[PDB]
């Protein structure tokens, strides 16, 4: 009674309390989960010594154990004016050698919109950050337009270079000197060019700079200050001054080599380079199906303090920083298999580092199961500000390839290191990175000269249509030519990648620039051939190219819907057997109506009863496909049977309403009597009208269509039609009798006109959304279309197609897409408009495979600037984002 | 026996608490516990800066003749190539001055040491001093260093003059600058140098606040520096049409036509609130929230952006969980640019339009109108200004606002420029403000700052690294003691002994009141030697000396034995709470005196004592418990040798005796009144001095503290000790032999010191009592402590004031002994 109530209340009380407890718990779990969340590395790019211009090239170098160290290039400074190995020499450099980039003056100024004036005072550090970041983003398969105006963070390890001090020597200070040389402007320019609004900073902690930026980026992402982050470092060797300071401070090896862990370690070698990585919180990278290269688990940064010299390393400081980083990501020391050491190859540094590693991993590691150590420094030198980014990248590649690369110069193990009491092993050979199921974890160390130490822990990453359309584009013809070349080498080197996947990635994950190319292909070999054909200039079907003018807009597009005489057996069968947007429309029709499908596509006809509603559906199905790919008509029109589908598209009817009407007239005109003929006459509408008058046949013969200025279709009684044709032939006027059933748009259509006006009366008429050109008028349809009168008058009146075309031409239309099984209206269309005017595109065409016609037309719309829904175009297929070529920068020399 | 609902509501209460606690620490206010600066207008302290701001002083001046020749770079023509638009700027009074020895920088190292590094060291040192951080708590600690700093021209002018040196690196690299702060201050937490242009100082703050909230560090140094070393930058900025030809930031005025370059340095000390309160630190203000962002691609690279500024202010408010309505003041980025000023006010209006009214408006101003655009250090000046505004509960005027800018829709923007020094009137509610800084290249920052929550005998210790600095330090205390008579000497002493580094040149002053201290310091500056004033220059790297504790025996006792210490000193009371009475009584008093000396950081290197004194030296050594230790015929004094008296005992055949050997001509004879009286009469007949009052004839664990035996007279049973003589003279010679020079006597009378001086060479050693009958118990103890401090003994000054209500007060900062270094 009321006992039910006190018990109902008690259940509802608990119910609420459990709901509140669940939600409170969830709220706190989210906070904890977020705080220790791995940060997915989703893209990387670099410029390192030894001609390294990508992670693939860095890995080959690392894999093959190549010494990238060379003599100071004559073009940087004359090493002959500074080299002196004598430790007592004043104002001299200890070494002849360094780790240098292949070029530093080269930059694609127009790509980034930097005027040639501005580039003269632009720090080569900024030039490299722009190229590298762009590529890091491309490689992460993000589109900079969809990245534009976003909450993305920029965290760069960057110090001032000597560029400005080389300008101050020759010229008078200019306004660009500031933006061109400030490290704050360097990072600022990335946010400016890529349109990034998140946190932005330039850090400088010497050798740990690159790793401090990572820590800060990971802080930002966990704290939800951004959703994407660029993290990197730069370091350039522009003047010998810094090399004199480092030689005088006794930091540099007279051998010009980092002989890390070797008995002969006697300082480091100065290298230069640039590395940028793209970061997301792991959950966001899993949600977006990004390829995770590796994950950053934990980071720590600390200081040596008063414990020892300002420029001398400190073992307890290094121990605290590794331990804090392991603590920050919840990694146990036992989980770690590899360390990419700071390993600068100094006499006192090597023992302090290995000793600090021995302190951290001593209880977790054994001499039989040791920790592996090594450094990129033995290949490319010490990149100082950019060391750490190079270290991280090496570790990431090692994780990708499941191999540990060899560390160079390790001949005599250092006697000052107690090898027998430290479970440490120097990687001397390229070896499989073995594990026992256990996920591969590594550490990267960077110990700054002024005592600012940093450490990072990185774990291994977790765990139909047979005709294709490829789009390529660059900001310049030269750049597109270089891009096409990239693809030819790319396709020859990676034949294991699916053309479906390559195409999908290029269309969806790459920028659509003004110098474009569209290629239709069914297999990799065909694609390869067509790219070669285009390069040689061999004008071949399925390959379209154009340079759109700068700041150009998508043109207006006219949709022309086909008429009665267009049908054939199995028309667009392939799209039914292969295209879901088309099928969800063609089957939806079939439900309204033997079956539409058995008539259209039999197991194994031209009669108006079938003929009329079929085309409507087929055209609605084709229109459903085109809008799915992002095509939206600016005006519509159709030859009688096609004005039905043109009207449903603009709103006038529902698929059901419109398809009921077309099935009605089809069934109606079929039961109508014989003796009905239609003739195609090559003569003006006036010439035919004067002959109708002359022969007194005006009440027995009608003009069915005006399709051209000298191309008209006559309709009426068999004898009368034959009489006018015979007379027209007598006048040398060409005539063609149509394989028609009944005399359409002729007086003979009067009996049915009431039984069909009955059907039209039982229909709701909604106003049109898109512009429609009337068949009855040859002008823009007004409010006239609303009343079922317009549709009854439609059967009786001649089809003014010629005027419909001139209307479109007067409105400035030059792009026409035919939605139908044959390019009929295109042929008639080309005849109405002046020669060579407009672009005419079919949907279906006999002799051309359905997908082949649809894609050749799509590529041609993409040449006009029509924004294609490329996501939409590959939605119903099993596509995966793959690695594809990055942008081919058109480099030019800027200095002085 | 709980129902499902009861259990759930219990589990729910806990879950809610766990969530509230976590959410609280994530948005925890960060306390500002000290600041220092060097700003234009001779500003060298937050106090001098507040006078500049208070009195609406304009600190702009022409470029100093010793910086660069302005006449060679100035051209009025705004079409002039390679010239400076103005001849003015906000300059520092001196930039070449630095106390290199204080910092341990050689003169060769200082020649190439970037002035930015010089200011950073001085400024950080003062910030920590003002925050009253205990030296031992700062050295070898998890403290972060977050500084806004970009490279200066210093090395460019070095390169024109010499061959590159090793020092050029560490003397000019911005990482080296922040690195050195950690090196000198002994800091092990995160360290970084940020460069985001005009927003660097605010970005460094945000980073520091994050680090503190993330528990990466427990204290942090945050700030920035900017210096105008060469004309080159001023040329670039003039060519870029950024600089006012008037040489003034006419913020919000109609004539606004650019900014004026300034220079300066600011460092602030940060702590999470819960820690600042727990440690009783003086909270100047709290940092509620911070946010850093970018313009992106919206406007031009060097042009500001309103929407970016709206996003950043809103983020800083959200981050701190602050309602826009709570904000009463904004320290505007306001650089005085033509397009910048409308954008800025527009953006303020957008964030605060629906919360502020024309009747009740938001107040805006900028320190740039007083000192110029300090650029990298711009954010630190703005913050310091707002902090000073919250402290003094007033809004300082903003200069050059004559004609309100017609491009600003003042009639719709509920924004008001501060024109006069006004009382910061809040309607009961807490005072909250925000500081904006928008970097020239788009990096924006905004910070939200809120008002801060809510025995009579003394020993002052003063110290400096040099004699000149200690006099300068004493001089500053003299001036300070006059200007603030409102300050209790107890608190002044407390702060100076606990919150200041103890250096080589030192001074100890015992005084009972403010008047006594002022006078004694005046007497010291004259050289008028008076009791209770100690002074010494301890040598460079001189360790704490060996202290030998001496405990008295029978005879020293009196009726009012340490009564002043029994009542006023609680450590003495704790330990406390005729031969049958006096023997454990002297032990009782010597235990209480020792415990009290030990609570001041005193620990002996050796222990010993006369008769009862040996038993008390034993408990101290740890040879037996206090519980175990305490639980347990005429004598004549002879003025003759131990040998000279023993030969007479054989001659008179009186053998069956010497009680104690207190010297080579001072011995004690024990025996029967007839036997001893016969010696005394014979010894007086031989012309040997003799006197006497004793009502009788006298004479577990291992030791952790070295002990000199009375029996052996050397290092080291209790039954034999009673029989055998007390070899005091032998015990003193071994102390002398083992290099002992510092002697502390624990007892009621300084008996053993007089006895000890007679056993050692002329003027050798320092002799210290505990109690002296004529002298007051506090006076004798404090004068002895002052002498232990002079010797180098690490005194536990916090234990010295542990039982008295002592509060940290604003005390003076180090007088840097400046010298000129350049090239
Ligand atoms: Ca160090
Ligand atoms: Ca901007």
């Amino acid at each position: 009674l009321k006992q039910e109530q006190e018990k109902e209340q008690s259940l509802s009380a608990l119910q609420r309390a459990l709901i509140a407890l669940k939600d409170a718990r969830s709220k706190l779990e989210k906070y904890e989960t977020q705080s220790k969340e791995p940060i997915a590395i989703i893209g990387m790019s670099c410029r390192f010594p030894g001609g390294v211009d990508s992670p693939e090239s860095f890995w080959q170098l690392l894999n093959d154990g190549v010494d990238a160290i060379s003599e100071v290039p004559s073009n940087r400074w004359n090493i002959n004016n500074y080299y002196d190995p004598d430790p007592d020499a004043t104002g001299k450099i200890s070494t002849r050698d360094g780790g240098f980039l292949s070029q530093i003056d080269g930059f694609d100024a127009p790509f980034f919109c930097i005027s040639p004036r501005e580039v003269q005072s632009l720090d080569p550090q900024q030039r490299l950050l722009l190229e590298v970041s762009w590529e890091a983003i491309e490689r992460a398969n993000i589109v900079p337009d969809q990245l534009f105006n976003s909450l993305t963070g920029v965290f760069i390890g960057i110090g001032s270079s000597d560029y400005l001090n080389q300008l101050a020597t020759s010229e008078v200070p200019q306004a660009y000197w500031g933006t061109g040389n400030a490290p704050s402007a360097a990072t600022g320019r990335l946010s400016y060019i890529l349109g990034l609004t998140g946190p932005n900073l330039a850090v400088e902690t010497a050798c740990s700079s690159s790793l401090v930026s990572l820590h800060l980026a990971c802080q930002s992402l966990r704290q939800q200050e951004c959703n994407l982050a660029l993290a990197g470092g730069v370091n350039l060797l522009l003047s010998p001054e810094t090399s004199i300071i480092f030689s005088q401070a006794k930091m540099l090896s007279p051998d010009g080599r980092c002989k890390t862990f070797d008995a002969s370690a006697n300082g480091y070698v100065r290298g230069e380079g640039c590395g940028v990585i793209v970061l997301k919180r792991l959950s966001d990278a899993v949600a977006n199906g990004d390829n995770v290269l590796a994950v950053i688990r934990g980071t720590a940064i600390n200081q040596d303090g008063a414990s020892g010299g300002l420029t001398v390393p400190n073992g307890p400081s290094q121990v605290a920083v590794i331990r804090k980083a392991l603590s920050n990501g919840g990694v146990d020391p036992a989980s770690v298999s590899y360390i990419e050491a700071h390993g600068t190859g100094t006499s006192l540094g090597d023992p302090i580092e290995v000793g600090a590693i021995g302190t951290v991993f001593g209880k977790t590691h054994s001499q039989e199961q040791p920790l592996i150590v090594g450094t990129a420094k033995t290949n490319i030198g010490h990149l100082e500000v950019a060391a750490g980014i190079a270290g991280l990248m090496k570790v990431v590649l090692q994780l990708q390839h499941q191999q540990i690369a060899p560390s160079l110069h390790f001949k005599q193990p250092n006697p000052y290191i107690n090898w027998s009491q430290l479970p440490v092993q120097v990687s001397t050979q390229l070896t499989p990175w073995q594990t026992n199921g256990k996920s591969r974890i590594a550490g990267v160390s960077s110990f700054g000269f002024s005592g600012t130490n940093a450490h990072v822990v990185i774990e291994e990453a977790p765990k139909e249509r047979a005709v294709y359309l490829l789009t390529l584009s660059a900001k310049t013809q030269a750049a597109l030519d270089d891009l096409v070349n990239s693809y030819q080498n790319y396709l020859k080197n990676y034949p294991e990648l699916r053309i479906a996947d390559i195409c999908y990635t290029a269309n969806t994950c790459r920028s659509h620039f003004n110098n474009r190319l569209a290629v239709v292909a069914s297999n990799q070999q065909e694609l390869v051939e067509k790219l070669r054909q285009h390069q040689q200039g061999e004008e071949v079907t399925g390959i379209y190219s154009i340079e759109l003018p700068n700041n150009s807009t998508a043109p207006k597009i006219a949709l022309l819907f086909t008429g009665q005489g267009s049908q054939y057996v199995n028309m667009g069968r392939q799209l039914y057997q292969q295209a879901p947007v088309f099928r969800k429309a063609l089957e939806q029709c079939n439900e309204i109506l033997k079956s539409l499908l058995e008539i259209l596509y039999p197991a194994n006809l031209d009669q108006t009863a079938y003929t009329q509603p079929c085309l409507f559906a087929l055209e609605y199905a084709l229109f459903k496909l085109w809008q799915s790919w992002g095509i939206q008509p600016d005006v519509v029109m159709g030859h009688s049977v096609g004005e039905y589908v043109a009207a449903t598209v603009a709103g006038v009817f529902s698929l059901e309403e419109g398809l009921k009407l077309i099935a009605a007239r089809g069934r109606l005109m079929q039961q109508l009597p014989a003796g009905g003929e239609m003739v195609s006459v090559i003569a003006s509408e006036s010439k035919v009208l004067e002959i109708f008058k002359a022969m007194s046949l005006e009440e027995k013969v009608a003009i069915a269509a005006i399709n051209g200025p000298e191309s008209t279709v006559i309709s009426g009684e068999a004898e009368a039609v034959g009489a006018i044709a015979t007379h027209l032939e007598s006048l040398s006027i060409k005539t063609k009798q149509l394989q028609v059933s009944h005399a359409f748009h002729s007086r003979l259509m009067e009996p049915m006109l009431a039984e069909f006006e009955a059907v039209a009366k039982q229909v709701t008429y909604s106003q049109p959304q898109i512009s429609l050109i009337s068949n009855v008028t040859g002008q823009q349809v007004g409010s006239e279309i609303t009343s079922a009168e317009y549709w009854v008058n439609h059967v009786r009146q001649p089809v003014r197609f010629s005027e419909s075309m001139t209307t479109l031409h007067q409105e400035g239309y030059e792009l026409f897409l035919e939605i139908g099984p044959k390019p009929i209206l295109l042929g008639m269309g080309r005849q109405c408009l002046p020669e060579g005017v407009g672009v005419w595109l079919p949907s279906l065409r006999p002799g051309v495979e359905a997908w082949q016609q649809m894609l050749q037309s799509l590529g041609q719309l993409y040449m006009k600037g029509i924004k294609v829904n490329w996501s939409g175009f590959d939605q119903d297929y099993a596509c995966h984002k793959v690695a594809i070529p990055t942008y081919p920068f058109q480099r030019e020399s800027y200095w002085i």
